[PDB]
């Protein structure tokens, strides 16, 4: 789109996808796009010249 | 199973099941099975040799 930019900043929790092969370590995060508990979300958002 | 164990900790609410049994003392917890706001879930777990 002409005037269209897409992005995710954070959720509920800390980590900020993106940055995750910045030398983050972890161990079975086990991500899921179907909601579970004990897991956070993210915010994904769409831009129109704000 | 030959190698199998499923158990309980914690989800997000402070009393640990099993325990509820020992002295504890609440009003009107109504525990459901179904999913409603304001209550706290619980994980459950199955082994296999870790």
């Amino acid at each position: 789109v002409g005037r269209w930019s897409a992005s995710i900043n954070t959720g509920n929790c800390p980590f900020s996808f993106g940055k995750v092969n910045n030398f983050v370590k972890f161990g079975s995060v086990c991500f899921s796009l179907k909601d579970i508990p004990g897991g956070c979300a993210m915010p994904i958002v769409a831009n129109w010249a704000y």
